[PDB]
């Protein structure tokens, strides 16, 4: 019944995911740090996204990925509940996984792998049913699923960007703007539907998007083109939550 609903969501949402943020971890009661075991080898990584029967994990390069290859691309992971507890009660049993895919990328002169891992036995049903509900909301595009990061003294310190200064380009002209908020999928900027390019100085990152709201200086809401978002931007937002 619950099992059946989870099987239906598995089929419906094959290939889809929910990116992690503070509010998602809170809802799911799932810590974002996770231990992988490959025989007696062990390493901690961070969850990037979760799906109905798989999840994506970030590790440093030259750690888990070669270790998995030596073990026929099988390992086990331990999900923990969203607390600092060291009690047995905070942990789910280790679950068997198999590596489906991996990519390589850079951050701050350090190299990382993003690993897609499939559960070889049922994920905890309490988590699976909530991931399916989040995927229903993502499909609908009727309400927000993630928090937006408001740009202020505290968040600018945590984000790996230097300031609130950015640029908006549209109709062959580039204007200054101030970033007011950021999220995985867009931004609100202030300055003085249309296609545009949002950019800011970084290690200039350019993101193509479309206007969604304007209101009066002018506050402009932007939806980044969903299939084109630079991995470096996505990881900047993920880093903020981690
Ligand atoms: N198309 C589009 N327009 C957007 C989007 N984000 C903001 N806006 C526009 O900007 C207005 C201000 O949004 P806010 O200051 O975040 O203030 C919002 C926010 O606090 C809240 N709100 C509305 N929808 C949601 C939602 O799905 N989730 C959450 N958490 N808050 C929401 O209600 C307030 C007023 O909402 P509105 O009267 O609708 O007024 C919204 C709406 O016209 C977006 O993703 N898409
Ligand atoms: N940081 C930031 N991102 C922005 C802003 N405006 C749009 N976006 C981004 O653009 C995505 C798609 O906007 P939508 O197509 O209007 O699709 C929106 C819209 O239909 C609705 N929605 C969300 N918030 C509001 C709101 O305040 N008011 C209204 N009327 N609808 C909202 O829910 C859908 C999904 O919202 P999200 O998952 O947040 O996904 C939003 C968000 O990632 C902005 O002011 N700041
Ligand atoms: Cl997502």
């Amino acid at each position: 019944l619950l099992s059946r609903k989870i099987r239906d969501y598995g089929a419906k949402y094959r290939g889809k995911e929910i990116k992690m943020s503070t509010e998602i971890n809170s809802f799911l009661n799932l810590r974002n740090t996770i231990e992988m075991r490959i025989g007696s080898y062990t390493a901690f990584g961070v969850i990037y996204s979760i799906s109905m029967d798989s999840l994506k994990l970030i590790f440093q390069e030259d750690t888990v990925l070669p270790a998995l290859a030596k073990n026929k691309n099988l390992g086990s992971i331990q999900l923990k509940k969203n607390s600092d507890s060291k009690s047995s009660a905070a942990f789910f049993p280790f679950l068997s996984v198999k590596l489906l895919s991996a990519s390589a990328y850079s951050s701050l002169n350090k190299e990382y792998n993003l690993l897609t891992l499939e559960f070889l036995s049922p994920a905890p049903e309490e988590i699976a049913i909530k991931v399916g509900k989040l995927l229903d909301l993502k499909l609908g595009q009727n309400q927000r699923i993630h928090e937006r990061i408001i740009i202020d003294k505290d968040s600018i310190r945590k984000l790996k960007i230097d300031s609130d200064k950015a640029f908006i380009k549209f109709n062959g002209a580039k204007h200054k703007c101030l970033i007011k908020d950021l999220s995985y999928g867009g931004a609100l900027v202030i300055s003085s539907a249309i296609d545009l390019i949002f950019s800011f100085e970084f290690i200039e990152i350019f993101i193509e998007g479309k206007s969604k709201s304007l209101s009066v200086v002018f506050a402009l809401g932007i939806a980044f083109d969903e299939d084109k978002i630079p991995l470096e931007y996505t990881m900047l937002i993920h880093d903020y939550f981690n």
